[PDB]
């Protein structure tokens, strides 16, 4: 997702928050 979630948050749709940083369906794409 190439994103984090540092506050529990991501802009990035579809993007599970796998503290600190979202996956897409587990991968941290």
């Amino acid at each position: 997702c190439g994103e984090t979630c540092f506050g529990g948050t991501c802009n990035t749709p579809g993007c599970s928050c796998t503290w600190p940083i979202c996956t897409r369906d587990g991968l941290p794409v």
